[PDB]
């Protein structure tokens, strides 16, 4: 009775915690999940929020549950200038493929002209379910509740598709 639910890598030689993008609301949505055996390949298409096609911050989030204590850093940057086009499209396909060696080959590929930006994120770590749930108390109550709502949501909550394309305020990692 270990109550496994977050992680499970024993009879699943898969990607390791569930992982895709911090989403609107102070939530976590996976791009590629566990039960996806390496090497993997899977497409997930979304739209930009305030752009039709002009920018996607890529701030990938490796965690699991919907309460955001699922803040494992798979963080990124920003694809920008995808032709002048504002709000709603809804075509920016975001493909997610891991290689067999263990590097995340993910390309935010836009359906404007195939303008893309590929990332190669290393990813090997431990983490457990109350690194996440321990983080739900201290950090889910305050970390991404207030930081992610305030400048990653514009505090309003929404859902999926619109992936919060911030124009100004570049996140200088």
């Amino acid at each position: 009775s270990i109550e496994g639910r977050v992680k499970d890598v024993l009879l699943l030689d898969v990607t390791p915690l569930s992982l895709g993008i911090e989403t609107m609301g102070g939530v976590m949505t996976t791009l590629i999940a566990k039960n996806t055996t390496i090497p993997t390949k899977h497409s997930q298409v979304f739209s930009t929020a305030e752009d039709n096609q002009s920018a996607v911050t890529i701030h990938v989030l490796q965690g699991e549950r919907k309460r955001a204590a699922d803040n494992k850093s798979l963080g990124q940057f920003n694809l920008d200038g995808i032709n002048p086009a504002p709000r709603g499209m809804p075509q920016i396909e975001v493909t997610f493929d891991i290689d067999a060696d263990g590097i995340l080959h993910v390309s935010a590929k836009d359906k404007n002209s195939g303008k893309e930006q590929k990332i190669t994120i290393k990813a090997s770590s431990g983490l457990n379910e109350d690194e996440i749930q321990k983080m739900v108390r201290d950090a889910e109550a305050n970390a991404e509740a207030d930081r992610k709502f305030e400048e990653l949501v514009q505090t309003r909550n929404q859902g999926d598709h619109l992936l919060h394309s911030t124009r100004k305020q570049v996140e200088e990692a």
